C-alpha cells in the first residue's frame, strides 16, 4: 500500500519476536542449565534512488545520495553459554558442571543429544537417566545392592556396596565439547543436538582438553539476569507502543488521502 | 530508544552486580578460607556534543563544553586477600596458614591449583587430598600404620608409626607465593589457578621468602565482618532503589510521549 | 510547519538532555571520585517583529517591542569539582585526595590522562596500575620482596622489605593541577584529558602549589547529592509532561485548521 506501512509492519514483527525471546527467558528462570537467549537484529533492503557516487557535474560528486531502506529483519538469536551460578542442592544424584562441556545422552531413536543438566535419576535397570529415561553416554549401571553413590571431580562414579568396605568404581562419566557451543540446535527437554555450525564433538573426561569439572551435590542455575529481562521488557513494550503509533499515523495519512 | 533508558539500564546492571557481590560476601561468613570481594566501577563513553575547547569566536573559548556520558560499567570484582582469623578446631588433620602462601594442588590435567584450605584428608591410597581428591603437591603418602600426624611450622609432615618412637619424615609441604594475590582467578572450591596478572608462582618452604607459617589444629575463618557487609548493603540497596526509580521515570516519560 | 511546534520540539529535546544528565549522575552513585554534572540551558533566536526602540512617532518611542523567540538550546554541562566524602575503605592500595589535584596516568597511546581514583593495584611486574592496567606517573615499581606499602600524605611511597628494618623509599607520587578543572574533557575510565580550555598541567608534590594531600586507606565517594538528583528528576518528568502537552495543543489547533 504505502512504503511506510510495510516498514512499520516489519518493525512490529521484530519487536514481537524480541518480546517472544524475553518471555521465553523470563519463563525459564529456575530451570537448571538454561542458557539466556538474545535476539540480534538486522536491517533489510535499501532502495537506492540516487547513487551515492555518480558525480553530478563534470567535477562535483553528489555525496551521500538518496536511499530509503525498509525492514528490521531479525537475523539471529545468540545463546549466552556462560557459567551459571551453582547452588548447593546437597542431593546425591544432582551433579553440576564448572566450565565448558556437555553430558552426552542417547536418545531412544539412536542419536546422541547433549545436556548441561545433571539432575540425574536411577531407573529399574540401574542406569543413570535424566528426567525422562534418557540414558547417558557411556552407560553407568548402579548395582542393585549399592547403598550410596559418589561422583568425583574427575567423573569417576563409584558406589558403596553393602558389606564391602570399599567404593568399587562402577562407571566413568565424560563430557563433550563443541568448538562452537552456541551453534547447537536445542530440541527441548534441556537437550541440544549437533548441527553443522557447532562442529564435530570432542568427547573427553572432565578436566582434560578444555572440559570442566563435575560437582556432585550442586546444580547449575539458569544464567537469566532478572533486572536485565525486566528493563528489556519495558523497552520492548515502549518500542511496540511507538511502532503501532507509526502504523496509526500512516493509516491517518492514507485515510485523508481516501476522502480526497 | 531514549538515551536515559540505556544509562539507567547500565546503572541498574552495576548496582545488581554490587548487590550480588555483597550477597556472596555475606552468605559466605563462616566458610573456612573464604576471601572477601568488592566491586570497582567505571563510567562509559562520553558523547561529546560540543568539544570543551573548540573556540566559538576568534576570542571566546566556550569552557566546559557539552558531553553527556553514559553507563556505570563495573570495571572489576576484585578480591581482598587479607589474613583470616585462626580458630581452634583441635583436629590434627587440619592446618591453617599465617601470612602469605597457598597450598599447591594437582588438577587432573597435571596443572597447578592453589588453595588456603588445610583441612586435609586421607584417600584410599594414602595421598593427601583436599575435599575432592585433589592430590596435593608434591606427592605426600600417609602410611597405613599411621597413629598420629604432626605438621610443624616449617611444613614437615611426619607420622607416628606403631612400635617406633620416632616421627619418620613422610613428606614436605611447602607453600606457593604469587607477586599479585588479587589477580588469581577462582574456579570454585576456594581454589585459584595461576593467571597472567597474578604472576609466576614462587614455590618455597613455609616461614621463608616472605611466606607464612603452618598452624596445626587451626582453621582460618573468612575475612568477612558482618557489620561492614551490612552497612555496605544498606548503601548499595539505597543506590539500587534510586536507579530503579530513574528507570521507571524514563518509562513514564516515554509512555506519555506516545500518548501524545 | 508551525512556529509553536519547533519551539516545543526544542523544549522536549532540552528536557531529554536534562534527564540524560540526571540519569548519568544518578547511575554513577557508588563510583569513586565521580563528579556531578549539571546542564545549563540557553534560549535561542528572538525573531524581532517590532524593534523595541524604533520611534513610532517623532516623539513616542514604543517601549517593549514585539519579539517572539524560539528554542531552549542546551549550551553547556558544568561538572562540579568539589570534594567528595572520604570513607574508610581501609585498604593499603586505596588512596584518596584531599583538595585539588589529579593523579597523572600514561595511556598506552603515549599521551597523558588524569584521574581522581586511588583504587590502585600492583600488576605482575610490580608497577602501580589503576583498575585497567594503566601505568601511573611518574614510573614506580614495588620490589618483589615487599611485605607492605604505605603512602605518606606528602606522597612518598615506601615499602617494607623482608628482614630490613627500614621502609625503603620506593618513589614519590605527585599530583597535577589545572586552573580550570571543569574544562577537562572526560573520556570514561574515570580519566579526563587535558583540553585547551583547562590549561597547561602544573605538576607538583602533594601539599605544595595548592595541590591536595593523600589519604591512604580512604576512598573519595561520588559527590552526587541524591536528594537534589531525585527532586530534579521529578521536576524534569513534569516538565516533559508539560512540553508534550504543548505539542498536543499545537497538533489539535492544526488538526481543526486542516478540517477547515
Amino acid at each position: 500500500m504505502i512504503s511506510s506501512l510495510w516498514i512499520a509492519k516489519t518493525g512490529l514483527d521484530a519487536q514481537q519476536t524480541n518480546m517472544d525471546v524475553i518471555a521465553n527467558n523470563l519463563a525459564n528462570v529456575s530451570t537448571n542449565g538454561f542458557k539466556r537467549q538474545r535476539a540480534v537484529f538486522e536491517d533489510l533492503l535499501y532502495q537506492t534512488i540516487r547513487q551515492p557516487g555518480a558525480q553530478s557535474s563534470e567535477q562535483t560528486t553528489l555525496p551521500s545520495g538518496l536511499q530509503i531502506g525498509t525492514g528490521v529483519r531479525p537475523v539471529a538469536t545468540e545463546r549466552l553459554h556462560s557459567q551459571g551460578n551453582l547452588s548447593q542442592t546437597n542431593n546425591s544424584k544432582d551433579v553440576a558442571i564448572k566450565g565448558q562441556g556437555f553430558f552426552q545422552v542417547m536418545l531412544p531413536d539412536g542419536t546422541s543429544a547433549y545436556t548441561r543438566d545433571g539432575s540425574f535419576q536411577v531407573d529399574q535397570n540401574g542406569q543413570l537417566v535424566t528426567a525422562g529415561g534418557f540414558q547417558v553416554q557411556p552407560a553407568i549401571t548402579i548395582p542393585a545392592n549399592a547403598l550410596s553413590i559418589t561422583i568425583g571431580r574427575d567423573g569417576v562414579v563409584s558406589v558403596t556396596q553393602q558389606g564391602q568396605a570399599a567404593p568399587v568404581q562402577v562407571g566413568q562419566l565424560n563430557l563433550t565439547t563443541f568448538m562452537n557451543d552456541t551453534g547447537l540446535e536445542s530440541i527441548g527437554e534441556n537437550l541440544y543436538i549437533e548441527t553443522q555450525s557447532s562442529g564435530a564433538p570432542n568427547e573427553s573426561t572432565p578436566g582434560l582438553n578444555g572440559a570442566g569439572l563435575l560437582y556432585q551435590g550442586y546444580v547449575e542455575t539458569s544464567n537469566v539476569n532478572v533486572a536485565e529481562e525486566l528493563v528489556n521488557m519495558i523497552q520492548v513494550q515502549r518500542a511496540y507502543e511507538i511502532n503501532s503509533k507509526a502504523v496509526s499515523t500512516t493509516d491517518q495519512m492514507l485515510q485523508k488521502l481516501t476522502q480526497l
